[PDB]
Formats: structure tokens, C-alpha cells, sequence
């Protein structure tokens, strides 16, 4: 019988003699590090293990949703010692067997295996002094110390015995949840070396050094985290970065996905995006409504091993695509994506808990290939920002401010997000598919399964993603938005039941959403809603409580909206001064102040006349300042007129 | 609003003006050349759109399974007009909608769009003489001929227009089944030079030519049909060879299959394979319980292209791996399928039908990169062919004969499956995953995801296939055989309720499988759960009822059991001499019929010393037979008793 052969193969390598000072129990290695054993068997500091010390890097002892006691302790040693994985052969859920096997062994009982016939559940357990729950019924008379041991049927580890009264035998029932699952973060990770693919070079010492306003101004932001010994991190580095993937909360679109899929693919219609494909040549040296490719990005894997830049590639007016093809045809796509630290600026939060995040490069090749798919995609969507697309990527706030409140509904709700492009479990994606599936491109839906899954060449490690936008690909914005509007519609139709979405009125940039309804929606409401579709919602501009979304108090880039004294339609993106403060404080090329200055005074004038001469003021209190081209307030506000 | 501007955009481009002798109508073209118009407008053998006449290649008339009238024809014209594929904007089913939009174009009522508010199911109506169902009530004084005219809301296009009662409007409900759905055959296809492929070149001539017993041996095979114009065929073979592909049945992996999975993998750990990858130069060059590569089977792209075979690759004692490594830095893996039309003797039916096999060739670098994933599992089931791989993948049937039986339950049943490696649902492969995943291999389960989702060069097209096992593959023998034995259990599971697995005892190879089980199950009821997993089973032996398996007539490869007389636990393998005769009859180099002749003589024997001197006997009834090295029955009868 293969039941029994089963009981001994999963005993051979995941069963162990534990020694605690109560006596010898029969250990069942469940992962890695993780192994459980009867609570009654008390573990201390330490543990006798087949022959020698072992000390015990943590403890757990289990109880239920009412407080009732399960019998089950996961201990945690500290050591080398890799247990096979078993996580898979424990069930989902408490598991019955007609035909159960014991499985002990301790040197009071050596190698043994019973076959204690049917096992049933007992439910609620009366077991010496302390009443137990989830437990599992055999008829065998189990005698004393075969505690600890593992009761099996044919491919399942369903329970760990915990005890008897003579004529019985009892166990715990063990169940997968017990053990913080393997679906997340990560799905398979190993040493690149050992999988064809070549190490990955990262600059150690951040580029971003205090420029000439760093005592001009305040602020409190600070280069990211780059590397493991950074004396400012206050945890784990790499297991910090990494924290951002959290797994699959779903896989199934269910029928609020799907309508929410249908109303928008709908919308998207009336764009009559032509669903050809983008010839080469625009999809590299750009087209109307599509820049070309960004030349200061990575070009990925495997030019960066090679040593070969995107500059060396392109020939801005030449337009030559020969050399983007010969490379098409030899590496192909739906390669690798190759991870950066992204070296920015931080708060003293994510500096102290390295929450430092990650850049995953697409290969130039995918990135060419996504654009010559979807390029007449992107190009109707950057001439369209608005509330058909849903869209406001590719807008020019300076004036897309003044429509906004045109296009969008009576009653304003928005919320905030957290770490939203690695939220977006799998069954977005289908979703995502679907959408273009209707308005005719599912005859390239392949490249949305790229995004979904994906591996990724960290430094010294591959390891495959599945779910989450990746930081780095072609369309990453579009695609987010557009899944965001899937998602606010879902979230819409499952809290107010019965809603009307053809008013529904919103504008998405990635993970950022304002949107608006003939009747006020409670945020909050929604926002639970969210949980179940794997999506963390607090309420917007990091507030305290879900409040009533104002055009006085919401935001939409990082931006505030103000209408103009002179013209109460036209309406100002307010930057907020500590955003400006912050980012003039550093630069990565020193020559460039002109440029990095400048572009943040188009930004800050709308900060009202009074606010932006202190602005300049500051800028001249220091000789780079005072040698700088800078526009005074009505060359500025003056031109923003005729900009319409 | 989006819902009227959606019913524009639909009608823009689905919805055109038809002429038929009973005036005008407004037609919704649905995709391709398929149309539908309303019952009472009777097409007639043409029909005049937007000015002039066009051909009714067919039509089709809808009732239901009661056999009431749906009031809709789904017309088909001949012409080289395209609609735009809108099958994803027809509902799946009968849909409601509080704000729909009656669409309505002919020269008496252009461009109409009417707001008919809500739109509810009537159930049974009794439209002017001929009473119909499936329609949807809205409240408009819908007026004479606007018929035809359809109904939509945001996204969705639910109804076509069929008449009123002055006070109402209805419409005959639309359902995306009604088309021939595209989820079968093929995902998605288009000319290869549209995406970078090159095209593929297919020898045109069949390289079997009749051998020297042509006229000695009787037969009725043929080489295969490989080209379009082929005289033999009697039916349009490019359809014809890609109606094997049937598109999935399901998608996931329901309670049955996943205790199915649960066992068999339970089953494979008392093997304990090694769960390490396999060197690469193993993987290549062979070693204990894996035959090296394959060098007949092709390169596969992109080597086909660049003329370069496998031979000139390696070094067969050399063992050299270097100019196979530096492959596969550069074209990666997880490439195209080459596809080609297997050259090889078919019936007198698949060759008038065209149901000539396509062989679909892997690249030697997933070719060898799946043997470095999973050589050494294929190892271990070469090694061990029995109930407990559930594998005869790698046997010796003269050996492995004798022992079937012994390994064998008391009570066999087998049946016959229909085009099995393109039956399998993609929730079989993840079925199969899983199994991996609890063997130890969830580490490389991604390789499984490229069996299942794979697209093909065919010969002038690339095309996806979502679905199904390629026919050349690594590995294809040995995950069908699995993948078998996942069916087998979920199938007798789901029938069979409570039934005990470890008391199944089977034996798969490929679709081929024996099995057996303490009681005498039903062929016929499995036959039947099996429809619901998308497997289409018949009794085995091509036989006309199911009928109770015995081991006088159960057969396991082309072969059956039959007891040696002078050692009754000996079984021979016989091949019927049907099959020899066959084959014997053609052949594809003729510099090897010594090779050839002498391979079907150890075959043939088994038949009989009687039936085996006929053989050799009519196989030296011509000059090219005398001229022959053949063993006598002795000679090959005598080693065989010591071969054991
Ligand atoms: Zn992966
Ligand atoms: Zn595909």
C-alpha cells in the first residue's frame, strides 16, 4: 500500500527526535526553520535534537478565533538545518481520513507506524486538565509519549498527535494557515549563477549630494537606502526591500470585476483607438502622441551586462531601426527584468525601516516590443486625459487643471493607497486583459501575462514574481490606471449596490484617483470593500479619518486645485512649497542648477505672487542663486494666459 | 453620457443597412462574414447592403431546446468583408439593463438612437402569429420597421430589435454562445512577418515509398496527407489539421482533481526522486536512466532557420557543452514551436478527411533546458516503470510484460481516448503543477505554464495555442502519463463516490492506459464524468460497446498479454501481425530494411512459432527478403527465457 510507503517517505526527511525537559517527542519539520510539537511538551531556551543542542530562536503556541487552545507550538531553530518544504502536503482545511496513519518514533518507540484505521473529527476535546479544539479521533489504543507524533493518509500530513485516554487516540489537526504561507511574497528565488543568468553591478553610494540651497532651505527628506550596511537603517535591509511583494489575494475576476470590466471597456469605445499594431520606427523614435523611447532609463537585460547603452543604439534623426531589429530577432522578449535600488530622496521613516524602492528595468527589447503593441494605445490616451479614458497621464496640469472640474461630477471622493502597483493580485490583471480583449487588442493580451508574471535579476539572485506591476515596463502608468479604474468601479458597484456608472466620473495617474458621483460615497465604505480584492485604502493626503473630499482640500498630482483671481475658471495646480523645498535641497549634477531651479519655479509661481518672490529672494541669498536665469512672477503668470 | 456614445461606436462600425425581398432592416454584423437579422425578414439566396448585392454563403434559423422560435437568423455572406470581432459585447447571458439604447439605421430611420429607459425580461411572448422566447421588454411605442435595430447599454450589446405592440418595444435577448465561440481552436494567429518570425520550410513529397514487400504483405495505410492539393483528401485540409485543437473546457482545478492530485503525488514519494537539477552536460549527452538528446527530432527555431542540426552541435563522447551553453545565453528559452506535418501511414479515413498529425517541435534550448528542470525526475520514472510512477514510459515490454499483471489489481478496466494531448484543459496543468509543487519541483513549474500556453510556427503564420500538450517536447510521454493518472482518480472519485485510490493500481503511457481495482468499475459512467473535464472517451480497441476488460483481450501498448506455454507467469507482448504487415510495407530508406525488417521480427514472434515461420517465410518470397539476416523463432525464443 502506498499509504504506508507514503508515512515513512515523509518521515525519512520531515520527522525528528526532539528532547525537551519533559521528556523525548516525535518532531514534525514542517519548512525551513519551522517545526511544531505538542504544547504540553513545554520547549525552553534550547532543544535536544538527535544527539545534540539546539536553541530555539522563537516560540508559538497556538489558540482559535474564541481563545481555546489547539495543542500546537511552532518552534523556530536556530541553524542551517533546511527542513523540506512540506507546507503543500498539510491541508487547507481540518482533513478526515478513513484509513490514517501514526507515525512516532523517539528511542522508546523507534521507526514506528501504525495504522490507526479511521480518523474523525472529535470537535471539542476534554483533554487532562485543559479542554481542547480541532482535534482528530482514531480508535487505537495509543499509549503513553506518542506525543508529537504526525497521523498521515496517502499525500496528506493532517495531525500531530497529542494524546489519548486508553482506548482513543487524539491529535491536533494541522491545517496550511498555521504556517505564514509561501503564496507571497516572492514565488521561487536562487542564485543566478545557478540559472544561466549573469550578477547585476549597482552603484553602493548614492548620486544625490546637498546642493547650493541645502541651509536656504528646510527640510527632512534624505537619500534612499542602498545598501545592507547603511548606518541609518534600523532593520533587516534586504528582507525590508523586499517586503513590498505580499502575494496573490485573488485569482478569480468575479462577476463585480467583470461588469466593472464591461462599463469601462464600454467607455474606452467611444476613443476609436485604432487597434493596429505601431511600426518600429515609431515605436522607438516616437510619433504623434508617443515620445520615443526614454533614454535616461536602464536598458536591461542583457545590455547592461554587455555594456551597452540606448544612446549607442538610436539615431534621434537618422531614425534607424536595423540595429533595434538584428537585436529583436537574436534575444528575442519577455526577458528578465533587471532591479534597481531607486536612489531618490526618502523620509526619516522609510531611511530608519529601509523601505527603499525598487526599479525592475524592463529589456529594451520588451520595452520596444510593448510599444509597437500597444503604442496607438498610449498615443490616444496621452491625447485624451480626461473622464473617457480615465486617464490623466501625459496631461500638462498648467492647463488640464482648468478642465478637470468641467469634466468631473458634483460629489468629489478619493483615497490614498499603499504600495499599490504590488498590491494588484493576478485576477486584476485578467481583468486588464479583458478590457483590451473588448476594444481589440486581445490579439496581445500575452504581453499583460509578461507583466503579471515576471522574473527578476536582483544582484546576486532570479526570482519570479507572480502578480504585481513591475516599477520599470512599458505602459506601466496606462496599464495602472486603467486598472485603477477597474477597481474603483468594482469597489462602486459591490458597496452601493445597483450604482450607476455612466456617472461615474474619474481621472486616474497610476495609483493616484480623483472621482466624483451625483450622490456623495462614503470612502470608508469603499475602503473596506477594498480589502477583499487585495487593496490597502486610507483616506487621501495621508489623513487621520475618511473625510468629505472639498475642491478646497482634495489633490490630484501632488497638487492642489485654486482658481485664479483674474478669471474664477481658470485654476491653479498648487505645488505645495515643502514639496519644492524639499527637492531643490539635492541634486545628482550640479550643472544643471539652471535647469533643476527653473523647473521648480514653474511649479511653485502658482503658490500665489507673495509666495513665490520669498521663493526667489531665498534662491538669491547665495551667489548660485543670485547667477541664476530666473522668471519673475508676471513673465510667468502673463504667459500662463495665452497658454490656453 | 457613455452609453449613448457607446451605442454610436458600436453602430459606427457592427451595424449596417440589409435589403432582403421584404424590405429594409437594420443588421448587426456580429464577427467575420456572420451577421444576424430578424426570423420574420426572411434572407433569401443574396441580399442588398449599403447598395449593392451580396451572397448568403448559409444561413441559420434560432429556436431553443423546447424547440420555440428566438426570432433571430445568423446569416453568413460571401465576401471579403470583415466585421469587427464584437462576440466579447454580447453578453453570455440574458441581460437586463435600467438604461439601454435602441439602435436603429435604414434610409427610413437614419442614424436612430433611442433612450428606451429600462429593459426587462418578458419571458414568453406571443408576437403576431408566431409565439417566441428569450426576448426583453422596454416601454417605448417602438414603431413598424426597426426591426433588425439593436439594443445596448455601456458595454454591452443585449438585444435585437423584433417588433412591439404600439405601447412597447421587444427584442430577442442576445447570448455569446450563439456564435461559435473563440476560446477553441486557436488563441490568436497572423503571418509570421508581421511578428519578426521567419517562414517555415516543410519538404512538400512524403519521403515513404513502398518498400520491397509492398505486393508480398497486404495493407491498406498511406503515407499522410502534407500538402493542400493532395487528390486523396476529400475535405479542406489547412482546417482540416488544426481541428485537433478543440480550446479549453475548464480553468480550474475543482475539489476531485485536486484529491486526485493530493494521492498521485502522495504515491510518487515513495520513489524519492531526486529533486536537484541536472547538470547541463547530462542533460545533453545522457546518463543513468536518460538517453541523451535525441539527435533525429529537429533543431527547432530559431536552428531550422539558420540551417544548423543538432549533430553539428555535439560531441557524443567529447561531451562537450560550451557551443551549447553560449545558445543558450544568447537565444534564451521559452521559444516558438516549430511546426511541421508528421510524415507517416495513416488510414484510408484520416487520409480522405485530412486529419494528418502536426508534430510541433521545441527549440533545443527549452529542449535541453527542461531536461536540466526535470531530467533527473525523467530518470526516475525510466527507472521505475509501474503502479507506482503510474508510468510505462522507458519499459521493455518483452521484460516488462511479465510483470504488469503481478503489479496489476484483480479487476481491469481501460478505455480509449480521442485526441487526448489536445484535450487536456489548462486546469490539468495545473493540476500538474501542483503535483510537481508537493514533489519538490514547484521550483521549476513555470516550465509546465510554456507546455500549456505556446505559440507555433506553423508554415506562413505564428499562431498561440491556450490549451493542450505539444507533440515535441521535452518531457510530453512522461506529464501526459501523469497528467493520465490525475484523470483516471478525479474521474473515478467523482463517479465511484468514496472510492480508495490506493487500491487503484494503473498504468499510463501517454492516452494509453491499463488499469485496475478490487471491484469491477464502469467504463461507460467514466466515460461520461468525463465529458465534464473535456475528455472525449470510447471502450477501448476501437470497440463498438464497453465492454468488461479481461486480460485474454485488454491490450497495453499496440500489444496484448498472452501466457508462454512452458512458463505460465512469462507473458509475451503480442503485436498483432496486422500492424507488422503494415509497416513492413513502406519505408523511408530503403538502405535499412536489414535494420528495419529485423526490428518487426522481434516484434512479430511473439505471435507464435506457427505465425512466425509464415512471416519469414513470405518475407523470403522475394529477393531483397532472402538476402536477409534473420533470427529464427529459437534463437530469439531461447534468449528470451534468459533475457528475464
Ligand atoms: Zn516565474
Ligand atoms: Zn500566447
Amino acid at each position: 500500500g502506498p499509504g504506508f510507503d507514503y508515512a515513512v517517505a515523509m518521515a525519512k526527511r520531515n520527522i525528528v527526535t526532539a528532547t525537551t525537559s519533559k521528556g523525548e517527542f516525535t518532531m514534525l519539520g514542517v519548512h525551513d526553520n519551522v517545526a511544531i510539537l505538542p504544547t504540553h511538551a513545554s520547549p525552553g531556551e534550547s532543544i535536544v535534537i538527535d544527539g545534540k543542542e539546539v536553541a530555539i530562536l522563537a516560540a508559538k503556541a497556538l489558540a482559535d478565533q474564541a481563545g481555546t487552545n489547539l495543542e500546537i507550538t511552532i518552534i523556530t531553530l536556530k541553524r542551517n538545518e533546511k527542513f523540506r518544504d512540506i507546507r503543500p502536503h498539510i491541508p487547507t482545511q481540518i482533513t478526515e481520513t478513513n484509513d490514517g496513519v501514526l507515525i512516532v518514533n523517539t528511542s522508546k518507540y523507534p521507526n514506528m507506524y501504525v495504522p490507526v484505521g479511521a480518523v474523525t473529527e472529535q470537535g471539542y476535546l476534554n483533554l487532562g486538565g485543559r479542554q481542547t479544539a480541532r482535534t482528530l479521533m482514531y480508535n487505537f489504543p495509543t499509549r503513553a509519549g506518542q506525543a508529537g507524533g504526525v497521523i498521515t493518509c496517502t499525500g496528506k500530513v493532517i495531525g500531530m498527535h497529542v494524546g489519548g485516554n486508553g482506548s482513543h487516540g487524539f491529535a491536533a489537526a494541522l491545517k496550511r494557515s498555521y504556517f505564514t504561507q509561501s503564496q507571497g511574497e516572492i514565488q521561487w528565488m536562487r542564485p543566478s549563477k545557478e540559472v544561466g543568468y549573469p550578477i547585476i553591478n549597482a552603484p553602493s553610494k548614492t548620486k544625490l549630494e546637498p546642493s547650493a540651497f541645502h541651509y536656504v532651505f528646510e527640510g527632512v527628506k534624505e537619500p534612499a537606502v542602498l545598501t545592507k550596511n547603511d548606518p541609518r537603517l534600523k532593520t533587516d535591509f534586504e528582507e525590508a526591500i523586499f517586503s513590498k511583494y505580499v502575494g496573490n489575494k485573488i485569482t478569480e475576476v468575479d462577476e463585480y470585476m467583470k461588469e466593472a470590466v464591461d462599463h469601462y471597456a464600454g467607455q474606452l469605445m467611444s476613443l476609436d483607438i485604432n487597434t493596429e499594431q505601431m511600426c518600429l520606427e515609431d515605436a522607438m523614435y516616437g510619433t504623434d502622441g508617443l515620445e520615443a523611447l526614454d533614454l535616461s532609463t536602464s536598458a536591461g537585460y542583457p545590455y547592461v551586462a554587455m555594456g551597452k547603452k540606448k544612446r549607442d543604439i538610436l539615431n534621434k534623426q537618422t531614425r534607424d531601426t536595423k540595429e533595434m531589429q538584428k537585436l529583436l530577432d537574436t534575444y528575442g522578449i519577455n526577458l528578465p527584468l533587471v532591479t534597481y535600488v531607486k536612489d531618490e530622496l526618502r523620509s526619516k521613516t522609510k531611511v530608519e525601516q529601509g523601505k527603499s524602492r525598487l526599479i525592475e528595468a524592463s529589456s529594451l527589447n520588451d520595452s520596444v516590443a510593448m510599444r509597437m503593441a500597444f503604442g496607438n494605445l498610449y498615443a490616444a490616451f496621452h491625447k485624451n486625459p480626461g473622464v473617457i479614458t480615465g486617464s490623466a497621464v501625459g496631461c500638462d496640469p498648467d492647463l488640464f487643471w482648468s478642465k478637470i472640474p468641467v469634466l468631473m461630477e458634483e460629489k468629489l471622493f478619493a483615497f490614498d493607497y499603499t504600495g499599490y502597483d504590488a498590491s494588484l493580485s493576478p485576477a486584476w490583471f485578467e481583468a486588464l486583459k479583458m478590457v483590451l480583449e473588448k476594444i481589440g487588442f486581445g490579439d496581445r493580451v500575452d504581453y499583460i501575462d509578461y507583466l503579471n508574471h515576471s522574473h527578476h535579476l536582483y544582484k546576486n539572485k532570479t526570482y519570479c514574481v507572480k502578480g504585481g506591476m513591475p516599477s520599470g515596463c512599458s505602459g506601466t502608468s496606462i496599464f495602472n490606471s486603467m486598472i485603477n479604474n477597474l477597481i474603483i468601479r468594482t469597489l462602486l458597484l459591490k458597496t452601493y449596490k445597483g450604482i450607476d456608472l455612466d456617472h461615474l466620473k474619474m481621472i486616474a495617474y497610476g495609483d493616484d484617483v480623483i472621482a466624483s458621483y451625483p450622490h456623495e460615497v462614503d470612502a470608508s465604505l469603499l475602503a473596506q470593500s477594498g480589502k477583499d480584492y487585495g487593496l490597502t485604502m486610507t483616506p487621501a493626503d495621508k489623513s487621520a479619518t475618511f473625510e468629505t473630499v472639498t475642491w478646497e482640500n482634495v489633490t490630484f498630482l501632488k497638487r492642489f486645485f485654486r482658481a485664479d483671481e483674474k478669471y474664477p475658471f481658470l485654476i491653479h495646480p498648487v505645488m505645495p512649497m515643502k514639496e519644492i523645498h524639499e527637492s531643490i535641497r539635492w541634486t545628482k549634477d550640479p550643472r544643471n542648477t539652471q535647469d533643476h531651479v527653473r523647473s521648480l519655479c514653474l511649479l511653485a509661481w502658482h503658490n500665489g505672487e507673495e509666495e513665490y518672490n520669498k521663493f526667489l529672494a531665498k534662491i538669491r541669498s547665495v551667489p548660485i542663486g543670485r547667477a541664476l536665469d530666473l522668471p519673475e512672477y508676471s513673465t510667468l503668470y502673463d504667459r500662463w494666459l495665452d497658454s490656453f
